[PDB]
Protein backbone atom coordinates (compact mmCIF):
# COMPACT_ATOMS: atom_id res chain seq x y z
CA UNK A 1 0.00 0.00 0.00
CA UNK A 2 3.07 2.41 -0.01
CA UNK A 3 3.47 4.33 -3.45
CA UNK A 4 5.22 1.83 -6.62
CA UNK A 5 7.12 4.37 -8.64
CA UNK A 6 8.20 1.93 -11.70
CA UNK A 7 11.27 2.32 -13.59
CA UNK A 8 12.60 -0.21 -16.19
CA UNK A 9 16.11 0.02 -18.03
CA UNK A 10 15.04 -1.71 -21.09
CA UNK A 11 14.91 0.85 -23.61
CA UNK A 12 15.32 3.73 -21.26
CA UNK A 13 15.94 7.47 -22.68
CA UNK A 14 16.64 11.07 -21.06
CA UNK A 15 12.53 11.38 -20.80
CA UNK A 16 12.02 8.11 -19.16
CA UNK A 17 14.22 9.12 -16.43
CA UNK A 18 13.61 12.41 -15.87
CA UNK A 19 9.84 11.06 -15.54
CA UNK A 20 10.59 8.52 -13.05
CA UNK A 21 13.11 10.68 -11.26
CA UNK A 22 10.34 13.23 -11.06
CA UNK A 23 7.91 11.03 -9.71
CA UNK A 24 10.05 9.94 -7.00
CA UNK A 25 10.80 13.26 -5.75
CA UNK A 26 6.71 13.61 -6.17
CA UNK A 27 6.44 10.64 -3.75
CA UNK A 28 8.95 11.49 -1.14
CA UNK A 29 8.08 15.32 -0.65
CA UNK A 30 4.74 16.54 -0.50
CA UNK A 31 5.24 20.66 -1.25
CA UNK A 32 4.56 21.41 2.66
CA UNK A 33 7.70 22.69 2.86
CA UNK A 34 9.73 24.66 0.78
CA UNK A 35 13.39 26.94 2.24
CA UNK A 36 14.62 29.02 -0.56
CA UNK A 37 12.85 27.30 -3.73
CA UNK A 38 14.18 24.37 -2.29
CA UNK A 39 11.98 21.65 -0.92
CA UNK A 40 12.11 19.74 2.73
CA UNK A 41 11.72 15.97 3.11
CA UNK A 42 8.99 15.09 5.68
CA UNK A 43 10.73 15.31 9.24
CA UNK A 44 11.12 11.95 10.84
CA UNK A 45 9.76 13.59 14.14
CA UNK A 46 5.86 12.41 14.61
CA UNK A 47 5.40 10.80 11.11
CA UNK A 48 3.34 8.06 10.79
CA UNK A 49 4.50 4.76 9.73
CA UNK A 50 1.84 4.66 6.90
CA UNK A 51 3.50 7.54 5.14
CA UNK A 52 7.17 6.44 5.67
CA UNK A 53 8.22 4.94 2.77
CA UNK A 54 8.29 4.50 -1.19
CA UNK A 55 8.37 1.81 -3.19
CA UNK A 56 10.59 1.54 -6.52
CA UNK A 57 10.11 -1.14 -8.50
CA UNK A 58 13.07 -1.91 -11.43
CA UNK A 59 12.70 -3.83 -14.23
CA UNK A 60 15.39 -5.16 -16.62
CA UNK A 61 15.34 -5.90 -20.58
CA UNK A 62 16.41 -9.16 -19.06
CA UNK A 63 12.93 -9.34 -17.71
CA UNK A 64 14.09 -8.90 -14.18
CA UNK A 65 12.54 -7.17 -11.34
CA UNK A 66 13.43 -6.01 -8.09
CA UNK A 67 11.33 -3.51 -5.76
CA UNK A 68 13.78 -1.00 -3.34
CA UNK A 69 12.20 0.64 -0.15
CA UNK A 70 13.38 4.40 0.37
CA UNK A 71 12.78 6.19 3.49
CA UNK A 72 10.75 9.63 2.87
CA UNK A 73 12.86 10.91 5.75
CA UNK A 74 15.77 11.27 4.01
CA UNK A 75 15.04 8.97 0.48
CA UNK A 76 17.63 6.19 1.74
CA UNK A 77 17.06 2.97 0.39
CA UNK A 78 16.66 0.44 3.12
CA UNK A 79 16.04 -2.58 2.01
CA UNK A 80 14.69 -4.60 -1.40
CA UNK A 81 12.81 -7.33 -2.18
CA UNK A 82 13.11 -9.74 -5.12
CA UNK A 83 10.64 -12.66 -5.72
CA UNK A 84 9.93 -14.72 -2.61
CA UNK A 85 13.57 -12.47 -0.39
CA UNK A 86 13.57 -9.31 0.86
CA UNK A 87 16.74 -7.88 2.53
CA UNK A 88 17.27 -5.08 4.58
CA UNK A 89 20.18 -2.64 5.85
CA UNK A 90 20.92 -3.37 9.33
CA UNK A 91 18.99 -0.15 11.17
CA UNK A 92 20.74 2.18 12.92
CA UNK A 93 17.99 2.29 15.76
CA UNK A 94 15.03 0.28 17.55
CA UNK A 95 12.64 2.44 15.81
CA UNK A 96 13.96 2.03 12.59
CA UNK A 97 14.20 -1.46 13.12
CA UNK A 98 10.38 -1.85 13.92
CA UNK A 99 9.57 0.74 10.50
CA UNK A 100 10.92 -2.30 8.27
CA UNK A 101 8.75 -4.77 9.44
CA UNK A 102 6.25 -3.10 7.52
CA UNK A 103 7.69 -3.75 4.33
CA UNK A 104 7.37 -6.28 2.16
CA UNK A 105 4.62 -7.69 4.92
CA UNK A 106 3.74 -11.38 2.94
CA UNK A 107 7.27 -11.78 1.36
CA UNK A 108 8.08 -15.36 2.78
CA UNK A 109 12.17 -14.92 3.54
CA UNK A 110 12.99 -11.98 5.42
CA UNK A 111 16.87 -10.89 6.46
CA UNK A 112 18.46 -7.81 7.81
CA UNK A 113 22.57 -7.35 6.80
CA UNK A 114 24.78 -7.05 9.70
CA UNK A 115 25.96 -4.26 7.46
CA UNK A 116 24.64 -0.67 6.93
CA UNK A 117 23.64 0.67 3.65
CA UNK A 118 25.70 4.18 3.85
CA UNK A 119 28.73 4.18 0.80
CA UNK A 120 31.75 3.56 3.11
CA UNK A 121 30.42 0.31 4.02
CA UNK A 122 29.32 -0.65 0.65
CA UNK A 123 32.84 0.72 -0.73
CA UNK A 124 34.74 -1.89 1.54
CA UNK A 125 32.28 -4.40 0.82
CA UNK A 126 32.56 -3.79 -2.92
CA UNK A 127 36.48 -3.51 -2.96
CA UNK A 128 35.76 -0.18 -5.09
CA UNK A 129 35.31 3.45 -4.25
CA UNK A 130 32.66 5.08 -5.84
CA UNK A 131 34.78 6.72 -8.17
CA UNK A 132 36.14 3.46 -9.95
CA UNK A 133 32.45 2.68 -10.40
CA UNK A 134 30.67 3.00 -13.75
CA UNK A 135 27.02 4.30 -13.58
CA UNK A 136 24.92 4.46 -16.71
CA UNK A 137 21.91 2.63 -17.80
CA UNK A 138 24.08 -0.59 -18.78
CA UNK A 139 25.59 -0.81 -14.88
CA UNK A 140 21.84 -0.46 -13.84
CA UNK A 141 20.45 -3.20 -15.80
CA UNK A 142 23.22 -5.42 -14.72
CA UNK A 143 22.77 -3.92 -10.57
CA UNK A 144 18.90 -4.93 -11.31
CA UNK A 145 20.19 -8.24 -12.33
CA UNK A 146 22.93 -8.69 -9.07
CA UNK A 147 20.17 -8.32 -6.63
CA UNK A 148 17.37 -10.79 -8.49
CA UNK A 149 19.80 -13.59 -7.96
CA UNK A 150 21.10 -12.66 -4.89
CA UNK A 151 18.92 -15.19 -3.03
CA UNK A 152 20.10 -17.90 -5.62
CA UNK A 153 23.79 -17.91 -4.75
CA UNK A 154 24.29 -16.25 -8.08
CA UNK A 155 25.76 -13.10 -6.99
CA UNK A 156 29.31 -12.84 -4.89
CA UNK A 157 28.84 -9.35 -1.58
CA UNK A 158 31.34 -7.78 -3.49
CA UNK A 159 28.84 -7.28 -6.63
CA UNK A 160 25.77 -7.28 -4.32
CA UNK A 161 27.31 -4.25 -2.37
CA UNK A 162 28.86 -2.64 -6.18
CA UNK A 163 25.08 -2.91 -7.40
CA UNK A 164 23.58 -1.47 -4.36
CA UNK A 165 26.27 1.61 -4.50
CA UNK A 166 25.18 2.13 -8.46
CA UNK A 167 20.93 1.88 -7.24
CA UNK A 168 21.55 4.46 -4.46
CA UNK A 169 23.49 7.14 -6.72
CA UNK A 170 21.40 6.85 -9.51
CA UNK A 171 17.91 6.94 -7.81
CA UNK A 172 18.33 8.11 -4.21
CA UNK A 173 21.08 10.87 -5.27
CA UNK A 174 19.82 11.62 -8.65
CA UNK A 175 16.59 12.42 -6.34
CA UNK A 176 18.44 14.86 -4.27
CA UNK A 177 20.33 16.48 -6.45
CA UNK A 178 19.12 17.54 -9.90
CA UNK A 179 22.83 17.89 -11.20
CA UNK A 180 23.21 14.11 -10.56
CA UNK A 181 20.06 13.48 -12.22
CA UNK A 182 21.60 15.66 -14.95
CA UNK A 183 24.35 13.56 -15.13
CA UNK A 184 23.03 10.54 -15.17
CA UNK A 185 20.67 12.01 -18.19
CA UNK A 186 23.88 12.08 -20.35
CA UNK A 187 24.88 9.03 -19.23
CA UNK A 188 21.76 7.36 -20.71
CA UNK A 189 21.53 9.81 -24.26
CA UNK A 190 25.02 8.82 -25.17
CA UNK A 191 24.57 5.05 -23.57
CA UNK A 192 28.23 5.59 -22.23
CA UNK A 193 28.70 4.28 -18.83
CA UNK A 194 31.36 5.86 -16.67
CA UNK A 195 32.39 6.57 -13.32
CA UNK A 196 31.26 9.81 -11.40
CA UNK A 197 33.54 12.58 -11.36
CA UNK A 198 34.67 14.51 -8.07
CA UNK A 199 31.36 17.30 -8.61
CA UNK A 200 29.55 14.01 -8.12
CA UNK A 201 30.87 13.05 -5.68
CA UNK A 202 31.59 15.88 -3.01
CA UNK A 203 27.95 16.63 -3.23
CA UNK A 204 26.64 13.56 -2.47
CA UNK A 205 29.32 14.01 0.71
CA UNK A 206 28.15 16.57 1.38
CA UNK A 207 24.35 16.32 0.74
CA UNK A 208 23.71 16.25 4.98
CA UNK A 209 25.72 19.29 5.57
CA UNK A 210 24.72 21.11 2.19
CA UNK A 211 20.92 20.67 4.09
CA UNK A 212 21.88 21.90 7.39
CA UNK A 213 23.76 24.75 5.97
CA UNK A 214 20.86 25.91 3.85
CA UNK A 215 18.33 25.50 6.82
CA UNK A 216 20.59 27.36 9.23
CA UNK A 217 21.78 29.96 7.14
CA UNK A 218 21.08 33.98 7.99
CA UNK A 219 18.31 34.44 4.88
CA UNK A 220 20.37 32.53 3.03
CA UNK A 221 23.90 32.95 3.69
CA UNK A 222 26.19 30.34 5.01
CA UNK A 223 27.70 31.14 8.04
CA UNK A 224 30.59 29.30 6.86
CA UNK A 225 31.43 28.11 3.45
CA UNK A 226 31.16 24.72 1.88
CA UNK A 227 33.83 23.42 -0.27
CA UNK A 228 32.50 21.85 -3.08
CA UNK A 229 34.68 19.71 -6.18
CA UNK A 230 34.09 20.55 -9.81
CA UNK A 231 34.76 18.09 -12.11
CA UNK A 232 38.17 18.51 -12.70
CA UNK A 233 38.77 18.28 -8.92
CA UNK A 234 38.98 21.52 -8.58
CA UNK A 235 37.41 23.67 -5.44
CA UNK A 236 34.31 25.41 -5.43
CA UNK A 237 33.35 27.27 -2.51
CA UNK A 238 29.67 27.58 -1.39
CA UNK A 239 28.31 30.52 0.42
CA UNK A 240 24.91 31.15 -0.18
CA UNK A 241 21.95 28.86 -1.18
CA UNK A 242 21.36 30.75 -4.28
CA UNK A 243 24.48 29.14 -6.00
CA UNK A 244 22.49 25.45 -4.82
CA UNK A 245 19.30 26.34 -6.52
CA UNK A 246 19.91 24.54 -9.75
CA UNK A 247 21.76 22.06 -8.03
CA UNK A 248 19.98 20.07 -4.91
CA UNK A 249 16.54 19.02 -5.49
CA UNK A 250 15.51 18.21 -1.82
CA UNK A 251 17.09 18.13 1.81
CA UNK A 252 16.78 16.41 4.52
CA UNK A 253 14.77 18.31 7.53
CA UNK A 254 17.44 19.49 9.56
CA UNK A 255 15.25 22.38 11.89
CA UNK A 256 12.64 24.37 11.66
CA UNK A 257 12.23 26.98 9.39
CA UNK A 258 12.76 30.46 11.33
CA UNK A 259 9.63 33.03 11.52
CA UNK A 260 9.50 34.77 7.68
CA UNK A 261 10.74 37.87 9.54
CA UNK A 262 9.92 40.05 6.01
CA UNK A 263 11.20 43.72 6.41
CA UNK B 1 15.89 65.17 -26.46
CA UNK B 2 15.91 63.64 -23.18
CA UNK B 3 12.96 61.18 -22.22
CA UNK B 4 10.14 63.13 -20.47
CA UNK B 5 7.86 61.19 -18.08
CA UNK B 6 4.82 63.06 -16.84
CA UNK B 7 2.95 63.16 -13.55
CA UNK B 8 0.49 65.01 -11.59
CA UNK B 9 -1.06 65.03 -8.24
CA UNK B 10 -4.34 66.48 -9.43
CA UNK B 11 -6.96 63.58 -8.93
CA UNK B 12 -3.66 61.14 -8.55
CA UNK B 13 -4.52 57.41 -7.58
CA UNK B 14 -2.63 54.32 -6.42
CA UNK B 15 -2.32 53.18 -10.22
CA UNK B 16 -1.33 56.69 -11.74
CA UNK B 17 1.42 57.08 -9.24
CA UNK B 18 2.60 53.16 -9.96
CA UNK B 19 2.36 53.68 -13.67
CA UNK B 20 4.35 56.87 -13.18
CA UNK B 21 7.29 55.24 -10.85
CA UNK B 22 7.31 51.90 -13.14
CA UNK B 23 7.89 54.03 -15.91
CA UNK B 24 10.67 56.07 -14.24
CA UNK B 25 12.27 52.79 -13.55
CA UNK B 26 12.10 51.80 -17.14
CA UNK B 27 13.53 55.08 -18.33
CA UNK B 28 16.43 55.08 -15.63
CA UNK B 29 18.04 51.66 -16.53
CA UNK B 30 18.04 49.31 -19.56
CA UNK B 31 17.68 46.10 -18.49
CA UNK B 32 21.30 44.90 -19.11
CA UNK B 33 22.59 44.75 -16.05
CA UNK B 34 20.55 42.78 -12.78
CA UNK B 35 22.58 41.13 -10.35
CA UNK B 36 20.01 38.81 -8.27
CA UNK B 37 17.24 39.66 -9.72
CA UNK B 38 18.06 43.40 -8.97
CA UNK B 39 18.38 45.94 -11.79
CA UNK B 40 21.35 48.27 -11.69
CA UNK B 41 21.75 51.82 -13.20
CA UNK B 42 24.10 52.21 -16.11
CA UNK B 43 27.69 52.94 -14.88
CA UNK B 44 28.69 56.40 -15.14
CA UNK B 45 32.37 55.62 -16.79
CA UNK B 46 31.88 56.16 -20.27
CA UNK B 47 28.08 57.07 -20.21
CA UNK B 48 27.51 59.13 -23.50
CA UNK B 49 25.79 62.72 -22.46
CA UNK B 50 22.78 61.87 -25.46
CA UNK B 51 22.14 58.99 -21.93
CA UNK B 52 23.00 60.83 -19.17
CA UNK B 53 19.54 62.43 -17.94
CA UNK B 54 15.39 61.77 -17.91
CA UNK B 55 13.03 64.27 -17.38
CA UNK B 56 10.18 64.45 -15.33
CA UNK B 57 7.57 66.94 -15.79
CA UNK B 58 5.78 67.22 -12.80
CA UNK B 59 2.09 69.27 -12.71
CA UNK B 60 -0.79 69.79 -10.28
CA UNK B 61 -4.75 70.55 -9.31
CA UNK B 62 -2.84 74.62 -9.47
CA UNK B 63 -2.56 74.00 -13.02
CA UNK B 64 1.53 74.48 -12.50
CA UNK B 65 4.06 72.21 -13.94
CA UNK B 66 7.66 71.80 -13.31
CA UNK B 67 10.22 69.45 -14.83
CA UNK B 68 12.58 67.80 -12.60
CA UNK B 69 16.19 66.89 -14.25
CA UNK B 70 17.67 63.31 -12.97
CA UNK B 71 20.74 61.04 -13.29
CA UNK B 72 20.06 57.82 -14.46
CA UNK B 73 23.72 57.01 -13.23
CA UNK B 74 22.07 57.66 -9.20
CA UNK B 75 18.03 58.49 -9.90
CA UNK B 76 19.90 62.19 -8.01
CA UNK B 77 17.73 64.71 -8.94
CA UNK B 78 20.09 67.65 -9.93
CA UNK B 79 17.89 70.72 -10.93
CA UNK B 80 14.70 71.61 -12.38
CA UNK B 81 12.93 74.26 -14.78
CA UNK B 82 9.77 76.38 -14.34
CA UNK B 83 9.14 78.53 -17.22
CA UNK B 84 11.88 80.23 -18.06
CA UNK B 85 14.60 79.84 -15.32
CA UNK B 86 15.77 76.88 -14.00
CA UNK B 87 18.20 75.97 -10.54
CA UNK B 88 20.72 73.17 -10.52
CA UNK B 89 22.23 72.27 -7.56
CA UNK B 90 26.19 72.63 -6.82
CA UNK B 91 27.68 70.20 -8.85
CA UNK B 92 30.36 67.32 -7.04
CA UNK B 93 32.81 67.83 -10.02
CA UNK B 94 33.85 68.98 -13.15
CA UNK B 95 32.37 66.54 -15.28
CA UNK B 96 29.07 66.63 -13.28
CA UNK B 97 28.85 70.38 -14.22
CA UNK B 98 29.74 69.79 -17.65
CA UNK B 99 26.74 67.27 -17.86
CA UNK B 100 24.24 69.80 -16.31
CA UNK B 101 25.26 72.18 -19.16
CA UNK B 102 23.04 69.89 -21.57
CA UNK B 103 20.01 70.25 -19.86
CA UNK B 104 17.21 73.02 -20.56
CA UNK B 105 19.36 74.59 -23.22
CA UNK B 106 17.36 76.97 -24.12
CA UNK B 107 15.99 78.50 -20.79
CA UNK B 108 16.80 81.98 -20.58
CA UNK B 109 17.81 82.51 -16.64
CA UNK B 110 20.45 79.29 -15.51
CA UNK B 111 21.21 79.23 -11.92
CA UNK B 112 23.82 76.85 -9.97
CA UNK B 113 22.56 76.86 -6.01
CA UNK B 114 25.98 76.73 -4.02
CA UNK B 115 24.48 73.74 -2.20
CA UNK B 116 23.81 70.58 -2.87
CA UNK B 117 20.49 68.37 -3.22
CA UNK B 118 21.58 66.07 -0.46
CA UNK B 119 19.27 65.06 2.10
CA UNK B 120 21.86 66.50 4.87
CA UNK B 121 21.88 69.68 3.48
CA UNK B 122 18.22 70.24 2.56
CA UNK B 123 17.29 69.20 5.83
CA UNK B 124 19.93 71.62 7.26
CA UNK B 125 18.34 74.62 4.99
CA UNK B 126 14.35 73.61 5.20
CA UNK B 127 15.14 73.94 9.07
CA UNK B 128 13.76 69.88 9.95
CA UNK B 129 14.44 66.89 9.21
CA UNK B 130 13.15 64.28 7.36
CA UNK B 131 11.45 62.32 10.02
CA UNK B 132 9.35 65.31 10.59
CA UNK B 133 8.26 66.38 6.93
CA UNK B 134 5.29 65.32 5.75
CA UNK B 135 4.58 62.82 2.03
CA UNK B 136 2.12 62.13 0.08
CA UNK B 137 -0.06 64.00 -2.76
CA UNK B 138 -1.03 66.77 -0.71
CA UNK B 139 2.83 67.51 -0.34
CA UNK B 140 4.04 66.94 -3.36
CA UNK B 141 1.11 69.22 -4.92
CA UNK B 142 2.46 71.87 -2.74
CA UNK B 143 6.50 71.39 -3.48
CA UNK B 144 5.12 71.39 -6.88
CA UNK B 145 3.72 75.27 -6.26
CA UNK B 146 6.96 75.93 -3.91
CA UNK B 147 9.18 75.04 -6.73
CA UNK B 148 7.10 77.02 -9.65
CA UNK B 149 6.89 80.41 -7.69
CA UNK B 150 10.28 80.34 -6.32
CA UNK B 151 12.03 82.50 -9.55
CA UNK B 152 9.16 85.32 -8.79
CA UNK B 153 10.14 85.30 -4.88
CA UNK B 154 7.26 83.36 -4.05
CA UNK B 155 8.76 81.17 -1.99
CA UNK B 156 11.22 80.99 1.08
CA UNK B 157 14.48 79.09 1.16
CA UNK B 158 13.42 76.46 4.06
CA UNK B 159 10.08 75.83 2.14
CA UNK B 160 11.91 75.31 -1.29
CA UNK B 161 14.29 72.49 0.62
CA UNK B 162 11.73 71.08 2.07
CA UNK B 163 9.89 70.64 -1.38
CA UNK B 164 13.23 69.51 -3.10
CA UNK B 165 12.91 67.12 0.35
CA UNK B 166 9.28 65.73 -0.55
CA UNK B 167 9.99 65.37 -4.83
CA UNK B 168 12.83 63.74 -4.26
CA UNK B 169 11.75 60.79 -2.00
CA UNK B 170 8.54 60.85 -3.76
CA UNK B 171 10.18 60.45 -7.03
CA UNK B 172 13.62 59.22 -6.48
CA UNK B 173 13.33 57.08 -3.37
CA UNK B 174 10.35 55.17 -4.92
CA UNK B 175 12.06 54.63 -7.93
CA UNK B 176 15.12 53.36 -5.67
CA UNK B 177 12.88 50.97 -3.68
CA UNK B 178 9.49 49.66 -4.36
CA UNK B 179 9.31 49.65 -0.58
CA UNK B 180 9.30 53.46 -0.28
CA UNK B 181 7.04 53.49 -3.83
CA UNK B 182 4.39 51.12 -1.50
CA UNK B 183 4.54 53.58 1.70
CA UNK B 184 3.91 56.73 -1.18
CA UNK B 185 0.85 54.30 -2.53
CA UNK B 186 -0.51 53.42 1.04
CA UNK B 187 -0.38 57.59 1.37
CA UNK B 188 -2.36 58.24 -1.89
CA UNK B 189 -4.47 55.24 -1.33
CA UNK B 190 -6.20 57.17 1.81
CA UNK B 191 -5.19 60.34 0.50
CA UNK B 192 -3.28 60.91 4.21
CA UNK B 193 -0.15 63.13 4.36
CA UNK B 194 2.12 61.90 6.74
CA UNK B 195 6.24 62.02 7.51
CA UNK B 196 8.10 58.62 6.82
CA UNK B 197 8.98 56.22 9.65
CA UNK B 198 12.60 54.70 10.52
CA UNK B 199 12.15 52.05 7.99
CA UNK B 200 11.99 54.76 4.98
CA UNK B 201 14.60 56.80 6.70
CA UNK B 202 17.02 54.53 7.00
CA UNK B 203 16.39 52.72 3.52
CA UNK B 204 17.35 56.05 1.73
CA UNK B 205 20.35 56.82 4.00
CA UNK B 206 21.69 53.06 3.09
CA UNK B 207 20.93 52.89 -0.58
CA UNK B 208 24.62 53.12 -1.61
CA UNK B 209 25.99 50.47 1.42
CA UNK B 210 22.87 48.17 0.06
CA UNK B 211 23.96 48.05 -3.51
CA UNK B 212 27.51 47.68 -3.24
CA UNK B 213 27.27 44.92 -0.84
CA UNK B 214 24.90 43.00 -2.92
CA UNK B 215 27.71 43.83 -5.75
CA UNK B 216 30.42 42.48 -3.55
CA UNK B 217 28.88 39.95 -2.08
CA UNK B 218 29.31 36.08 -2.18
CA UNK B 219 27.00 34.12 -4.27
CA UNK B 220 24.22 36.70 -2.25
CA UNK B 221 25.64 36.78 0.67
CA UNK B 222 27.02 39.83 2.58
CA UNK B 223 30.84 39.67 4.23
CA UNK B 224 29.32 42.22 7.10
CA UNK B 225 25.45 42.89 7.79
CA UNK B 226 23.62 45.92 7.05
CA UNK B 227 21.20 47.39 9.92
CA UNK B 228 17.97 48.56 9.04
CA UNK B 229 15.07 50.13 10.96
CA UNK B 230 11.51 48.42 10.80
CA UNK B 231 8.50 51.10 11.21
CA UNK B 232 9.00 51.05 15.19
CA UNK B 233 12.30 51.95 15.22
CA UNK B 234 13.82 48.27 16.08
CA UNK B 235 16.42 46.64 14.19
CA UNK B 236 16.60 44.49 10.99
CA UNK B 237 19.48 42.79 10.30
CA UNK B 238 20.31 42.46 6.56
CA UNK B 239 22.44 39.11 5.74
CA UNK B 240 22.06 38.61 2.07
CA UNK B 241 20.51 39.64 -0.68
CA UNK B 242 17.27 37.66 -0.85
CA UNK B 243 15.51 39.85 1.96
CA UNK B 244 15.68 42.86 -0.51
CA UNK B 245 14.22 41.18 -3.50
CA UNK B 246 11.09 42.53 -2.66
CA UNK B 247 12.54 45.93 -1.33
CA UNK B 248 14.74 47.41 -3.75
CA UNK B 249 14.50 47.86 -7.25
CA UNK B 250 17.32 49.30 -8.60
CA UNK B 251 21.12 49.69 -7.47
CA UNK B 252 23.79 52.20 -7.94
CA UNK B 253 26.36 50.29 -10.24
CA UNK B 254 29.63 49.72 -7.90
CA UNK B 255 31.50 46.92 -9.15
CA UNK B 256 31.54 45.02 -12.44
CA UNK B 257 29.38 41.10 -11.79
CA UNK B 258 32.34 38.82 -11.41
CA UNK B 259 31.98 35.82 -13.82
CA UNK B 260 28.63 33.59 -13.61
CA UNK B 261 30.81 30.98 -11.91
CA UNK B 262 27.92 28.68 -11.40
CA UNK B 263 28.76 25.23 -10.59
Amino acid sequence: QYPIINFTTAGATVQSYTNFIRAVRGRLTTGADVRHEIPVLPNRVGLPINQRFILVELSNHAELSVTLALDVTNAYVVGYRAGNSAYFFHPDNQEDAEAITHLFTDVQNRYTFAFGGNYDRLEQLAGNLRENIELGNGPLEEAISALYYYSTGGTQLPTLARSFIICIQMISDAARFQYIEGEMRTRIRYNRRSAPDPSVITLENSWGRLSTAIQESNQGAFASPIQLQRRNGSKFSVYDVSILIPIIALMVYRCAPPPSSQF
